[PDB]
């Protein structure tokens, strides 16, 4: 059910700009083929609702062939296309497009020579267009056919930047100590790692232009023509470009378009703003955005000075890398850290203030003689304790993986037998884990690499209570305590996801409508989704308020926690949600927030995801929220009162 709550068919009715200038397309190419006296037969790979084969019905195709391999969105096709009135014209296929064939006792009566598709991803290809397009010539299309869209063009931008960069590579980690300033230094691996062989996908246009520079022009790297035979093989394209400015080449922008007829006049872009000649013609959506991808390792170019850029890419993946000078398999993580931390968590851990709020937090609670439990997975917490004076300096890594990645950064650091690093789930350390010794402080951010809500890192306070027999008389957590809080939101785009459409075009839609509700509403509560505000603009229209307080120094209670009360709209504004954040007590005089950070819009930690429930789908939204310990789930509802 959770699939279709948060599929993206939503997002894509309210694309406007997808939706006009695919039904331009189509009207184009149906009459292109009426127009020469002939049968205009559709092929429609991933229909979807339907949508785009009852555009051609109406620009006045002979019939069409949808295919759709998800079972309940063929079914609501179906009944959206007989809604619609195009029963008679539109045949539903319920398989994957390779299984479809022509035949006697096949799908269909013979090849189509209209191709119509939606099967793109951010990356353009990674959701199997190659493939498909090119099983689709061999067997189901006619040659010299129309196809919609009829070409797709990949770009790519080089540029330097610092904050990306830092998605990426571990820069040294500075900690200030009695004896001067000490650094953590990166395993020699890391820096030479080509990375996560995977996109970085982003609404790019929420990145500040003061965040990276540019080194090239905007790029066309290759372009894929729908109209002719489509292979799926590997290929590799160079580029050569005259360098902008100096700098250090390290990450690579990329994004598509789309032209929907032979001439180009009819074209989608997921241009960011500034490769636009307007931004106040910018077009958002979702479940298309932009592409971050970095190189196998940086190194300078110079203003002037000639490069060649070069676009890999097999049958879904894209990767790019750097000519040389002078002057193939795609690259794998070879350093452990790509395949723990995530691009976010990597910016988090290279947030310098942040570690630095930490070390002062450290300071206050560091007493003569504490002997540490650390626990936060990849967590350099442990290693700050230590240089910041800690007797003592246990720490918990529960897989492997993550434990060899952490003794490999205390050995390049020289702290190897400082820090003891125990391969377990942490409630279920021993007394022989911590040497037979008492915790006098038990630390953490707290961070789990599991956790997908912000309540999720609640886990460290399970923890602190399955291993109160280990704590010293007078033992100290950090944090001290947790709180959750809300705010009541409008969002400048993001509602769209969630949004029914209701007519799309002239097409009846309620079916898709009503098959999204009746999915999030299966449960008796409905569940809070995780999403990085940063890229997503919205603005306050409550005060934010405390929801719920847990007293870390304490163990979790064995009753579920409830509470109850109204949040007052003091500012105008369509109440889309209400977006829910953690915030920690470190210290008596120190605190930390993972979501608002400005409590014009709102200003979000960049470094995590935030919670957002959605309102239904007025100036006062009451809520009930409920912590339970056995879970450790957070059950909520808001509603306008
Ligand atoms: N090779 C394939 N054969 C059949 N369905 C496919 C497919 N590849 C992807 N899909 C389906 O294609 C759809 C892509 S979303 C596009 C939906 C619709 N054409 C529209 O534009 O409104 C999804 O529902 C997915 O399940
Ligand atoms: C769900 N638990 C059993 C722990 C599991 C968390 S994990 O996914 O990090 O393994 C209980 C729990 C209890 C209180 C808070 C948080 C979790
Ligand atoms: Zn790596």
């Amino acid at each position: 059910h959770q699939e279709i709550a948060r599929s993206s068919y939503a997002d894509m009715l309210h694309d406007k700009d997808r939706n006009i200038k695919y039904y331009q397309g189509i009207r184009a190419a149906v009459s292109r083929v009426k127009d020469r006296g002939q049968k205009a037969l559709v092929l429609d790979i991933g229909t979807g609702t339907g949508l785009l084969s009852m555009m051609a019905v109406t620009a006045g195709a002979d019939f069409c062939y949808a295919i759709e391999v998800f079972k309940p969105m063929a079914e609501a096709a179906v009944k959206i296309v007989e809604r619609n009135g195009f029963s008679d014209k539109i045949k539903v296929i319920n398989k994957h497009s390779t299984e479809v064939t022509v035949g006697p006792d096949g799908d269909l009566p013979c090849r189509a020579n209209i191709l119509i598709t939606e099967l793109f991803d951010t990356e353009l290809i990674g959701e199997g267009a190659l493939p498909s397009y090119e099983h689709a010539h061999k067997h189901l299309v006619q040659e010299d056919c129309e196809a919609v869209p009829h070409r797709a063009t990949v770009y790519a931008q080089l540029v330097e930047s610092r904050r990306m960069w830092s998605w990426n590579k571990l820069f040294p980690v500075r900690v200030r100590t009695s004896l001067g300033e000490q650094v953590i230094v990166p395993p020699s691996e890391l820096e030479r790692c080509p990375g996560a062989p995977s996109v970085c996908d982003i609404q790019l246009n929420q990145v500040s232009p003061a965040d990276f520079t540019v080194l090239s022009d905007v790029l066309p790297m290759f372009s894929v023509d729908f109209s002719k035979q489509v292979s799926s093989s590997a290929a590799c394209h160079s580029r050569q470009f005259v360098p902008l400015a100096s700098g250090q080449a390290q990450v690579v922008l990329s994004w598509w378009d789309i032209e929907m007829d032979p001439e180009g006049k009819i074209k989608c872009t997921m241009a960011p703003f500034w490769a636009q000649t307007d931004p106040q013609e910018l077009q958002w959506r979702d479940h298309w955005m932009q592409c971050v991808y970095f190189l196998p390792q940086e190194e300078p170019v110079v203003q002037g000075s000639p490069r060649c850029l070069v676009a890999h890419h097999d049958d879904y993946c894209v990767w790019y890398s750097l000519q040389r000078t002078s002057p193939q398999v795609r690259p794998v993580c070879d350093c452990q850290a790509h395949l723990l931390w995530n691009r976010p968590r990597f910016g988090e851990i290279n947030d310098q203030d942040r570690t630095d709020h930490y070390a002062q937090a450290l300071r206050t609670v560091l007493l003569p003689g504490s002997v540490c439990l650390c626990v936060s997975d990849g967590s350099l917490l442990s290693m700050l304790a230590h240089h910041l004076g800690a007797e003592q300096v246990f720490t918990v890594e529960s897989s492997v993986a993550s434990y060899r990645l952490m003794k490999r950064i205390f050995k390049v650091n020289h702290l190897e037998d400082k820090i003891s690093v125990i391969n377990k789930r942490p409630e279920l350390l021993t007394a022989a884990d911590l040497e037979g010794k008492k915790v006098s402080l038990l630390l953490g951010e707290p961070f789990f690499t599991t956790s997908l809500l912000p309540w999720h890192n609640l886990y460290f306070w399970y923890v602190r209570t399955s291993v109160d027999q280990h704590l010293a008389p007078g033992a100290v957590v950090m944090p001290q305590a947790a709180s959750l809080h809300a705010v009541i939101v409008e969002f400048r785009d993001l509602w769209r996801i969630r949004s029914p459409c209701g007519d799309c075009e002239g097409f009846d839609v309620h079916i898709m409508d009503d098959m999204i509700k009746h999915s999030l509403d299966f449960r008796e509560s409905r569940e809070a989704e995780p999403h990085p505000l940063w890229e997503y603009p919205c603005r306050s229209l409550s005060k934010p308020q405390e929801i719920l307080t847990f007293d870390f120094q304490q163990p979790i209670p064995q009753q579920p926690m409830q509470s109850k009360g109204t949040m007052e709209l003091t500012r105008p504004g369509k109440s889309h949600g209400a977006v829910l954040w953690m915030e920690y007590q470190l210290t008596p005089d120190s605190t930390i927030s993972t979501g608002l950070i400005n409590p014009g819009d709102c200003c979000w930690n960049p470094h995590c995801k935030q919670a957002v429930y959605f309102l239904s789908t007025p100036r006062s939204v009451s809520y009930v929220v409920e912590f339970h310990p056995l879970t450790g789930d957070i059950t909520m509802e808001f509603r306008l009162a």
